[PDB]
């Protein structure tokens, strides 16, 4: 299959790809990926283990080796070896140049950029740009995955959002100050025909305009926001207390990183669109809001080894209230890298299997699933697993 | 409802009686209790929040109240105020001699003990003793609960434990040497047909003689030992890892304790029960065997404040090693009280459903569910829903 | 001896109140008390035991009694017999209405407040009513301690701060913009002679005006800004690495607390005084800035239970990163009630030894010390332990 | 200088090798050296920063190269680079067979080992081919350190351990039951006349015997047992509860790492030393004894990154109880190498400066230093500097 990933020199997106290389290559194990698993016997019919990239940036290296080095240099997250053997490999994948329109001020983190945008193009030739990138790269087998960086939240707009028509009017017209960037890598997929998946907290796909539109063009679409560590956690742990007939009274998250990732949400603006979509998934669990904070901040020496502090304060029997805490260790490219591959695995067995629409059904891969109000890590896993068995 | 708790002196014992009746009285709420949760609306009907108490003991102290006051001097884990109000209804419950017979080195530390085995009893004398304690108190609505300190592993035999006959013969015989105490109540309260559950790691109505028994004689019986704390938190996170693909390669588990609990877990032979029991979980839920290490020491200014320090040790995509930490601080006798309040609705709801034999459908409750292979958290808790509508 | 204390109905000072008299009538012990170490012997020569209380307040009860037992139902941090205990005493102490002048946004989290610059009054009228009433309370052992909410940082003024004609020239003008509260209650204090401490990162007497007026008085003077908790281990543990010839590369410091105090630094202007006052005890230590960050949070569960979680990321041999973490799970006002108790000891005993100034000996006791470079707990001590012995 | 290592294929050791090359190549920083910190300039005028090696060993490989490569491969704790530059020196660095005389079960856990005892030897046979390794690679700037696997707890013997003509006794008899590996190593050196460390809790110098005999030669010696993380920790920590007159009623320290290390302190006898040592270090400190609880357990995965969970409960201001927890995770191989360095320069500069016996000054290297109740690290590191300022 072939995966077009928006933001394609980003430590996410270029494990990703190291990974997919080292896999086919024989020199890494399957462990992380989901599609993997015993209960997924069968998909490589319809999504087998075979990948090729392409995609767009704003930072523009020589190619996605001299990307995937960058970041290995900073965090040496895999051996040398499989730098050196999928080399070769990574060199041939050279990505596009994108949008950042209203992405926020967090972009100025990312240092030296070029953009549609700064090239004079209006909304309706940035697109036609975008399309003609992603159209020459694409096949019948081929997704496009948003693995940009977070952008702020977007200035909402009814007429804009609210419906196809509405959208397309916002392009005729060239009224900039409503789209964003995440909005027109989905619109341009959806456009093309292609499934599409949002790894970020960016709108993306999740606007009414862009989900009528999926409908439509009979398209499938997931997301958003990748669940990797923290809020994975979050989302397995917080369900005890309720089976428990405990009541939540407040949960800490507090969030430590640095790379490029650290860089844009640094940025308040770029930090809210993430705070929130980590937030608001006690509630949905738990039905009432505890006292909750979450916080992301910039801590440079970590790069991509995101590290999470954890507090939860709960009563149980009698009033009494208890203590939990715990820590998460690990690099954030690491527990993504392998839900690109398959979410794209999965988007690829729901379009042949004439899925359209929200995969409502994805909502194991993402912090802020779009329609579905499922949320508990294990009731997602059970939703997908059942969801695959109804239509292999 | 009626409920016989062997080991009626002890803090899990009398913070249920003093919960019972705060509850009753209206001066606590019904936070911790798993039969009040919303799926369980109408179990009422067949056991309502109504509880009288007695038990067994083998630490010879006035009454519950005395019991209670002791381990509420040194702990404070609920109000003075509770304390105060059911004063009365606590000193009228007032425990009978049982038998410490087999129960280990760590009893020693329970101070002032006299026992059944003391006054120079036959194991058939032990158990007519035993059976006219329970019947004497006993009526249509009464459970039978064991929360007395954890026995060492038994020394097992398969003429005596292998056949209600052979069990029989042992008592007949008078071959103490394969019985431990928790058999002999267990034993006592099927042949009186009344349900019964272990929430400890002794081995209580888990060996095939009294499972052959409690069908028999149509008898519901659950255990064993109480999922309270860090246990519950395995059970609830680690099926994350499994959920995606990754491999644990190690988990510590380290639990400090005073209180009695501690005092009889700092021996080596009773210790080993409880520490097995911990460990055991990973295996069945993940297929295979991380290196694990489970302890638990004696702390004694910690007294019933049980903590537990937990490191995984897990594999990812492409191999790489990342951590994860956890603390948890609570009390015991909080998170465990309110279970053996459910653990009797639910015992007498099974009773008046016309169910018989292992209440496999209770695993929820426990580290080592007799009669099934589901661990998972989550899992247990849609059994234990879906067993209950199934025969509401 | 006697102590007017600012902020009087404040869980540090009532808690102080509490703890002074337990100790006076025999049941309590002399733990928290630095001034009760084998070193400080004969320090009761000078400055006994023995305490009366006053002082002033912008929140009005009736009296000390009704604000500790306000604070002890929330956090129940002394038995229900030791506030019964000294209820007789604490209902004799009544507070006067003080000065809540620029002390920023956070006051409002307070509620029902009642001020002197609320009734209409100049700054020479405001310091007439506080010197009256520290005056009337005062004898020749009489200290008073700032122990009321942290301010923002002052509008400095080389003017009206750097010199006490300045400082005079700006209470004579009715010049409001540049006087904070902290600095009319520390100039009121030393213009009557008497020894003052800051327990807050407020300004107080840590301004060159007040400095050159203590100097003129021949009064001492100390602070600022209790070193209770986390700052405590930070100051002993960063030396650590220092020692070992190790580069620390990070800090982190994460604080949640509720009660009063977590609602005033709930407030953005209020927060930065104790933020940086934190902060900056790094670089004192080591020679370099590690990349730092402090943070403060409002979480209102854990009331005065303030709770820490600090993540120290440092370089060893070689260049190898590794990582040290710890939390801090304390009741605030129990770590810094003993030290006001000590500070006006040592205050008193610096008063009759003839000591004048900033008594910077007594940097042991804050984060902020001034006139001094001396961080590191160990020298602290130290210091302390020697001024002690230069002037016994 | 020359540096004699006592199991110079360890860990501990072939980083020191490694380091101490690269350093001189001028590709590794100083950090880690507490040699090289700004109180200690002008040492390398006594010890400058230039080493030779070789040493005894069990565990036969080809050379210090193979031993180190081995090491790294499992734990990659240096760069490859640092590895591949250093590999000409340490191929030429080649052990000689040692003993492993009485050191305990855990030896078993290193694999393939060569013993002198195995030869047949008797003790003065065993010496004299120690002494003649050490004495034909030794100059006038050689020392010796062990840091060899921890030994069991000696069987002692007043006669055979408590004077040097006891000692002699036992070497003359052949009462091998009386020697252990290490004295027989610690014999050699001093008879040789070559200063001599113990890294290790095995008793090494640190009886009468060979404290006579340093004396005697006028040889300088220090130990025992590296002071590397958690005991750093825990002797830099626990004065702060002290200057601040709270009572540590509790500590837990735990303690989890794989390698040969873990490996052989997985026996109980050999784990014996190591945690008397780590234990030990509390009442020294504090006047008195807090319930603590030491343990070290084998954690095959972290290999080298011994990990230490800690935990302290104490008591301040009227009896209240608080908790404090810390995470040590890092390299014992990065932390522990730099001090061979350190320890070797400073015995040389000793050894110059005319010193003899136990350097008690170098206390603030040992979680068990010789002849010292200085065991607070801030105290410990002051007489070190004075030490060095007053020979200098
Ligand atoms: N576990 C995880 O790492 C995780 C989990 C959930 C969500 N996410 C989100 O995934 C995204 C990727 O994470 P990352 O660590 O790879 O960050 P990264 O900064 O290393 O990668 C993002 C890349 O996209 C580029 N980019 C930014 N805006 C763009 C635009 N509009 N068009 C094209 N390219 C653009 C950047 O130049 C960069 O190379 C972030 O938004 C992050 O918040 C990551
Ligand atoms: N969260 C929890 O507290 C938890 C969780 C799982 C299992 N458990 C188990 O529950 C049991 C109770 O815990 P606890 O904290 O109340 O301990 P406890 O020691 O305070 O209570 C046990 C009581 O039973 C008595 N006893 C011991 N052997 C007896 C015998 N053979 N016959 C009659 N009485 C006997 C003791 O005198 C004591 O009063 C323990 O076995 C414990 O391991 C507790
Ligand atoms: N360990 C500690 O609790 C600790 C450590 C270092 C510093 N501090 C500082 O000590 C102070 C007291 O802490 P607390 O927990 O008692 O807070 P608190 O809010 O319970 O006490 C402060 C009291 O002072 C009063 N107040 C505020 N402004 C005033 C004014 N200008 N004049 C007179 N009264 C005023 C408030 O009404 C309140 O009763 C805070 O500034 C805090 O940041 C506390
Ligand atoms: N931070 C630390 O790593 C640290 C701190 C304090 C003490 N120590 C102690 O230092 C020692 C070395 O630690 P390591 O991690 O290098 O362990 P290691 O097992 O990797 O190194 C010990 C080496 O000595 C060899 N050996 C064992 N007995 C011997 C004998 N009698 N004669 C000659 N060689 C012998 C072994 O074969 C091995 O190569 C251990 O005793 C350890 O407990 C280490
Ligand atoms: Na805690
Ligand atoms: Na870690």
């Amino acid at each position: 299959m072939k995966v077009w990933l928006v933001g394609a020199y980003g430590i996410v997106s270029t494990t990703a790809m190291v990974g997919a290389r080292a896999i086919e290559r024989g020199i890494a194990p399957k462990i992380g990926l989901v599609s993997e698993l015993p209960h997924f016997e069968g998909i490589e019919k319809y999504a087998p283990f075979s990948f090729e990239f392409g995609g767009h940036e704003i930072r523009l290296l020589s190619n996605a080796y001299e990307a995937a080095k960058e970041h290995w240099e900073l965090n040496r997250h895999f051996d040398r070896e499989i730098l050196e053997a999928v080399k070769s490999d990574l060199e041939g994948i050279v990505a596009r140049k994108g949008t950042a329109l209203n992405c926020g001020s967090g972009i100025k983190e990312l240092g030296d950029i070029k953009t549609l945008e700064g090239e004079g193009l209006s909304l309706a030739e940035m697109v036609s740009r975008i399309e003609e990138d992603i159209k020459s790269f694409a096949d019948d087998e081929t997704v496009v995955i948003n693995v940009a960086s977070t952008e702020p939240l977007p200035n909402y707009s009814e007429e804009y959002h609210g419906s196809l028509e509405g959208f397309e009017r916002m392009i005729d017209e060239d009224r900039k100050e409503y789209a964003s960037a995440s909005m027109l890598y989905a619109y341009a997929a959806l456009k093309l025909g292609l499934p599409y998946a949002n790894f970020t907290p960016s709108p993306g796909s999740a606007i009414p305009a862009l989900k009528e539109l999926a409908e439509k063009k009979g398209v499938p679409h997931a997301g958003n926001d990748g669940k990797t560590g923290e809020t994975l956690v979050k989302t397995t742990l917080a369900p005890m207390f309720a089976y428990r007939n405990m009541e939540v009274v407040g949960w800490m998250s507090y969030n430590i990183l640095g790379d490029y990732d650290g860089k844009v949400l640094s940025a308040r603006d770029n930090k809210e669109s993430k705070v929130l979509s980590k937030d608001k998934v006690l509630e949905k669990m738990l039905g009432y809001s505890p006292y909750s904070i979450t916080e992301i901040q910039y801590f440079p020496s970590l790069v991509d080894n995101k590290t999470a502090f954890d507090f939860v304060h709960f009563k149980g029997f009698l009033g009494k209230l208890m203590k939990f805490y715990f820590i998460w260790d690990a690099i954030d490219a690491i527990v993504a890298a392998p839900l690109i591959l398959d979410i794209a695995r999965f988007l690829l067995f729901a379009k042949k299997k004439g899925v359209k629409g929200v995969v409502k059904e994805m909502a194991f891969f993402f912090k802020s699933p779009m329609d579905t109000n499922v949320i508990n890590t294990h009731e997602q896993f059970v939703v997908l697993k059942e969801w695959y068995s109804n239509l292999k």
